[PDB]
Protein backbone atom coordinates (compact mmCIF):
# COMPACT_ATOMS: atom_id res chain seq x y z
CA UNK A 1 0.00 0.00 0.00
CA UNK A 2 3.10 2.32 -0.06
CA UNK A 3 4.66 3.43 -3.29
CA UNK A 4 8.29 4.83 -4.32
CA UNK A 5 7.51 8.48 -4.60
CA UNK A 6 10.31 9.18 -7.55
CA UNK A 7 12.77 8.66 -9.81
CA UNK A 8 12.94 5.72 -12.08
CA UNK A 9 10.85 3.51 -10.17
CA UNK A 10 8.19 6.54 -9.87
CA UNK A 11 4.64 5.30 -8.76
CA UNK A 12 5.51 1.68 -8.09
CA UNK A 13 3.82 -0.39 -4.82
CA UNK A 14 5.75 -2.48 -2.40
CA UNK A 15 4.91 -5.35 -0.77
CA UNK A 16 4.79 -4.52 2.77
CA UNK A 17 3.62 -6.79 5.75
CA UNK A 18 1.09 -6.14 8.02
CA UNK A 19 3.38 -5.71 10.54
CA UNK A 20 4.76 -1.92 9.09
CA UNK A 21 3.87 1.58 10.45
CA UNK A 22 4.73 1.64 7.67
CA UNK A 23 6.12 4.92 6.77
CA UNK A 24 4.34 8.21 6.66
CA UNK A 25 3.73 9.79 3.00
CA UNK A 26 4.93 13.31 3.69
CA UNK A 27 7.82 12.68 5.64
CA UNK A 28 9.42 10.46 3.17
CA UNK A 29 8.22 12.83 0.52
CA UNK A 30 9.65 15.93 2.94
CA UNK A 31 13.48 13.80 3.80
CA UNK A 32 14.23 13.21 0.04
CA UNK A 33 12.60 16.96 -1.41
CA UNK A 34 15.48 17.73 0.86
CA UNK A 35 18.36 15.24 0.50
CA UNK A 36 17.84 16.08 -3.60
CA UNK A 37 18.28 20.07 -2.82
CA UNK A 38 21.34 19.46 -0.71
CA UNK A 39 22.94 16.38 -2.54
CA UNK A 40 22.76 16.87 -6.21
CA UNK A 41 25.62 14.67 -6.70
CA UNK A 42 23.94 12.51 -4.49
CA UNK A 43 26.23 9.54 -3.61
CA UNK A 44 25.89 6.17 -0.90
CA UNK A 45 22.86 5.56 0.60
CA UNK A 46 22.62 3.18 3.95
CA UNK A 47 18.94 2.23 5.08
CA UNK A 48 19.98 0.34 8.60
CA UNK A 49 16.81 -2.02 9.82
CA UNK A 50 15.51 -1.31 6.41
CA UNK A 51 11.41 -2.93 5.81
CA UNK A 52 10.14 -3.78 2.63
CA UNK A 53 12.88 -1.42 1.37
CA UNK A 54 10.22 1.55 1.88
CA UNK A 55 13.51 4.25 2.50
CA UNK A 56 15.89 2.61 1.00
CA UNK A 57 14.23 1.55 -2.28
CA UNK A 58 13.38 5.55 -2.90
CA UNK A 59 16.92 6.51 -2.45
CA UNK A 60 18.05 3.82 -5.25
CA UNK A 61 15.20 5.09 -7.23
CA UNK A 62 16.39 8.62 -7.05
CA UNK A 63 19.99 8.15 -7.83
CA UNK A 64 21.45 7.15 -4.90
CA UNK A 65 23.45 3.94 -4.64
CA UNK A 66 21.68 2.42 -2.05
CA UNK A 67 22.62 -0.52 0.98
CA UNK A 68 19.85 -2.26 2.94
CA UNK A 69 20.40 -4.18 5.70
CA UNK A 70 17.78 -5.85 7.73
CA UNK A 71 17.65 -9.14 9.76
CA UNK A 72 14.44 -10.75 8.89
CA UNK A 73 14.25 -13.46 7.08
CA UNK A 74 10.30 -12.62 6.40
CA UNK A 75 11.27 -8.84 5.69
CA UNK A 76 14.29 -9.70 3.39
CA UNK A 77 11.81 -12.28 1.29
CA UNK A 78 9.76 -9.18 0.59
CA UNK A 79 12.83 -6.68 0.04
CA UNK A 80 14.16 -8.39 -2.44
CA UNK A 81 10.28 -8.96 -4.11
CA UNK A 82 11.03 -5.11 -4.62
CA UNK A 83 14.32 -4.67 -5.84
CA UNK A 84 12.37 -7.34 -8.35
CA UNK A 85 9.38 -5.40 -8.65
CA UNK A 86 10.88 -1.89 -9.18
CA UNK A 87 13.88 -3.33 -11.33
CA UNK A 88 16.50 -1.04 -9.06
CA UNK A 89 19.89 -2.38 -8.54
CA UNK A 90 20.53 -2.08 -5.20
CA UNK A 91 22.70 -4.07 -1.92
CA UNK A 92 20.45 -5.86 0.20
CA UNK A 93 22.52 -7.47 3.54
CA UNK A 94 20.29 -10.10 5.18
CA UNK A 95 21.93 -9.53 9.37
CA UNK A 96 21.43 -7.26 12.44
CA UNK A 97 22.39 -3.98 12.36
CA UNK A 98 24.77 -4.83 15.48
CA UNK A 99 27.07 -6.70 13.03
CA UNK A 100 27.26 -5.24 9.92
CA UNK A 101 28.41 -1.62 11.43
CA UNK A 102 31.19 -3.21 12.69
CA UNK A 103 31.85 -4.98 9.55
CA UNK A 104 31.04 -1.83 7.12
CA UNK A 105 33.69 -0.15 9.30
CA UNK A 106 36.41 -2.62 8.92
CA UNK A 107 35.54 -2.94 5.17
CA UNK A 108 35.97 0.94 4.53
CA UNK A 109 32.74 1.34 3.73
CA UNK A 110 31.67 5.11 3.48
CA UNK A 111 28.47 7.08 2.99
CA UNK A 112 27.11 10.58 1.95
CA UNK A 113 23.67 9.76 4.15
CA UNK A 114 22.65 6.91 6.39
CA UNK A 115 18.58 7.02 7.18
CA UNK A 116 17.99 4.71 10.45
CA UNK A 117 13.81 4.36 11.28
CA UNK A 118 14.22 1.08 13.83
CA UNK A 119 10.85 -0.14 15.12
CA UNK A 120 9.38 2.42 17.95
CA UNK A 121 10.09 -0.74 21.08
CA UNK A 122 13.53 -0.89 20.74
CA UNK A 123 15.82 1.52 22.22
CA UNK A 124 16.06 4.13 19.81
CA UNK A 125 18.70 6.18 21.56
CA UNK A 126 21.65 3.30 22.09
CA UNK A 127 20.94 2.58 18.37
CA UNK A 128 21.31 6.17 17.29
CA UNK A 129 24.55 6.11 19.24
CA UNK A 130 25.65 3.16 18.06
CA UNK A 131 25.47 4.56 14.23
CA UNK A 132 26.79 7.81 15.29
CA UNK A 133 29.79 5.98 16.64
CA UNK A 134 30.84 3.88 13.65
CA UNK A 135 31.89 6.78 11.40
CA UNK A 136 30.42 5.33 8.33
CA UNK A 137 29.32 9.09 6.93
CA UNK A 138 31.74 10.85 4.93
CA UNK A 139 32.27 14.35 6.12
CA UNK A 140 29.88 16.52 4.00
CA UNK A 141 27.12 13.91 5.18
CA UNK A 142 23.89 13.09 7.18
CA UNK A 143 22.72 11.20 10.09
CA UNK A 144 19.26 10.75 9.82
CA UNK A 145 17.22 9.26 12.79
CA UNK A 146 13.36 8.54 12.51
CA UNK A 147 11.44 8.60 15.96
CA UNK A 148 8.36 9.29 18.20
CA UNK A 149 8.50 13.25 17.76
CA UNK A 150 8.39 12.79 22.48
CA UNK A 151 11.96 11.19 21.80
CA UNK A 152 14.47 14.05 21.66
CA UNK A 153 18.18 13.89 20.64
CA UNK A 154 20.33 17.07 21.18
CA UNK A 155 22.73 15.75 18.08
CA UNK A 156 20.82 17.92 15.63
CA UNK A 157 18.17 19.97 14.36
CA UNK A 158 14.94 18.48 13.63
CA UNK A 159 11.89 18.00 11.62
CA UNK A 160 8.68 17.10 13.15
CA UNK A 161 5.36 15.62 11.03
CA UNK A 162 2.52 14.47 12.68
CA UNK A 163 3.85 11.72 15.36
CA UNK A 164 6.68 11.04 13.87
CA UNK A 165 10.02 13.35 14.11
CA UNK A 166 13.67 12.90 11.76
CA UNK A 167 16.60 14.39 13.82
CA UNK A 168 19.57 15.42 11.10
CA UNK A 169 23.21 15.12 12.10
CA UNK A 170 25.58 16.83 9.81
CA UNK A 171 29.11 15.64 9.69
Amino acid sequence: VVRILGGKARGVALKVPASARPSPVRLRKALFDYLRLRYPRRGRFLDPFAGSGAVGLEAASEGWEAVLVEKDPEAVRLLKENVRRTGLGARVVALPVEVFLPEAKAQGERFTVAFMAPPYAMDLAALFGELLASGLVEAGGLYVLQHPKDLYLPLGERRVYGENALTLVEV
